[PDB]
């Protein structure tokens, strides 16, 4: 076996190239492996003040937030508050008879909607106006996976409405405490600001912050630390510590719901075999696969949570670039948080190399 | 004594030229005069479906929203919850010792702060981070009037916090009901969507909609109709039977707090003598008063609410251009709502001409 010091050494070497290539101001890697935690932290959370990045630095998760949204929906399902196999129109009755109303709730988390746009339309100013807009929407490519903030965001809206609170309240009062998190937020409070990293715009290098928007809380609203993300990954790896309802909810999100050209689509998580060629993970996380509708076939019943796979999710904002990976058969979870948005494919290549070199130590 | 029919015809004639000049898709004028509400409505609230604009069309008010923010602050003051003459640091203790903490609450509504950015900075993601940014702010032109969404927005946040609710809740559950409004919103609901106009971009003519933002609810978050805006103007005129507390709050906002080169700055309202040369109202509503700090001198104590004046406020978003004017000594209020952002001076010129023609029928 290898020391945690040797693990930190491998993380350092795996990400030195991308940090230089994309001028990443600060970067933190968390590793949980066979229940043991290691952290690599380098650079600065904030240039002004030259504040060092640490495992307790808060980063914007971007679309990694959607894992929390999906888990919240599965938690409501386990409590009998909704049925993810039911159509949207059971929750939003005015969409009865509309194509969007016929989508199963679960497919708001698989993105298998038939071509919904990535962003909330600019002519939509709140969720009520969005629902009206969806009354007349027709899927341009029925049956396809169409990666979007709109569908998963509306799943979070539906879920919070069922719980009788705002999405922020549901996440911060119910979900994050059940997960045992200590520095994860939808709304960062004053007492945590000292640790809240700034993101640095690619073109201008200016400090930039994710701003409010329609469905922003529900689709890209979470901020967290490498330390808290390892707590989540431990729960996903089945290390124990969550109540039975949360454990069931996590497991539900790791069921395989649909197959694409490159991976199995779970609830938000995207799942490859392990081992797998890195080029396939680069393609599946590739710009052109993500931005256009892609063929998908439904699994009915779903594939149970798998052992010898890698689950992953990318997440970014204008100022941040993050990545999470889960390898259940290797008892391994990795989170990589950076305060620079750098390409998905580069996050994948660097993390795949880290994983490969890490597992090679026990050869 | 002019009938509603001839008032409507005067409104029509007064705005036909500006509607053509700036290709305004829809425009509604509301007039309250001698207690009578009259409306001129023309064009469409939405080009798609040719949905007519009416006195019940909901428009984005932009900065005219700030009149509601200021009135809520004055209502909280009247209830004993706040003291508008007190420093910001009494409400936000971590700004003790900071230049921003020394600003009087009322000066968040007069804009006499010494220089703030117009918009919330991009490195600020919520009000908590905004307060942290303000800890290190220093005014670049001390004592000047600096029009800003930051200051008035923070007054709205402070007021709502003192009341123990969100600003949207304070506005929709307390203030709008107190004023008797029936179609005024910070968050437009489903049942009102059929009446919610679209705005039309100046450069692309595409429908556009105001989006969420830090302090957006507090600084530019209100949407309303001509019928409701005349109810507000009636309350400012001492009509509509407001209870004593709301009357006190409205009167507080109409006190003159500072003098600029062209007008008396009240709480958000900007006040000229009546009569007044239209060129003076054009200059005072120029974009230089938005973009650059302007000299201002404090009135201590404030000027009491005046009779022979015109109070006004411009309000816009990327898609909307609005204007309100109040003439207490003439028992007259006017609201002009449009789903095109057209220049301030044009709103002023057309409204001044409408007022002049109206009063001349006497």
């Amino acid at each position: 076996s290898a020391t945690s010091e040797q693990i930190v050494d491998i993380a350092d070497a795996s990400f030195a190239p991308v940090i230089e290539q994309y001028r990443i101001p600060g970067l933190v890697v968390g590793i949980t492996w066979q229940g043991q935690h290691s952290f690599y932290a380098t650079g600065v959370a904030a240039r002004k003040g030259n504040v060092a990045a640490t495992p307790d630095t808060i980063f914007e998760l971007g679309s990694i937030s959607k894992i929390f949204t999906a888990t919240l929906a599965a938690l409501a399902e386990d409590r009998g508050m909704l049925d993810l196999d039911a159509p949207v129109s059971d929750s939003i009755p005015q969409l009865e008879g509309a194509a969007f109303g016929a989508i199963r709730l679960v497919d708001l988390s698989t993105h298998v909607t038939g071509g919904l746009p990535l962003q909330v339309p600019g002519e939509v100013g709140n969720v009520a106006e969005l629902i009206r807009w969806l009354e007349s929407w027709q899927p341009p490519q029925p049956g396809t996976r169409s990666y979007s903030n709109v569908s998963i965001g509306l799943l979070g809206h539906i879920t919070a409405q069922t719980m009788g609170m705002s999405f922020a309240q549901a996440a911060q009062d119910v979900l994050f405490p059940a997960m045992g998190l200590g520095s994860t937020y939808v709304d960062v409070p004053d007492d945590a600001m000292d640790r809240y990293a700034f993101g640095y715009d690619r073109k201008t290098d200016a400090p930039i912050r994710v701003n409010p928007g329609v469905l922003a809380d529900e689709a890209y609203g979470v901020k967290s630390t490498a330390r808290d993300m390892l707590r989540l990954l431990d729960l996903e790896l089945g290390r124990g510590g969550a109540n039975p309802a949360l454990t069931a909810a996590l497991e539900r999100t790791r069921q395989g719901q649909a197959e694409t050209a490159y991976y199995t689509q779970d609830m938000i998580w995207e799942q490859y075999p392990w081992p797998v060629d890195v080029a396939r993970m680069e393609a599946g996380n590739g710009y052109d696969f993500i931005l256009s509708p892609q063929p998908a076939t439904r699994l009915t019943p779903p594939l149970p949570p798998q052992r010898d796979v890698i689950l992953n999710k990318t997440g970014a904002t204008n100022g941040f670039g993050g990545y999470v990976a889960l390898l259940p058969g290797q008892d391994l979870g990795i989170v990589v948080l950076a305060n620079r948005n750098y390409p998905n494919e580069a996050r994948v290549r660097a993390t795949h190399a880290l994983i490969t070199d890490l597992l090679a130590t026990q050869d």
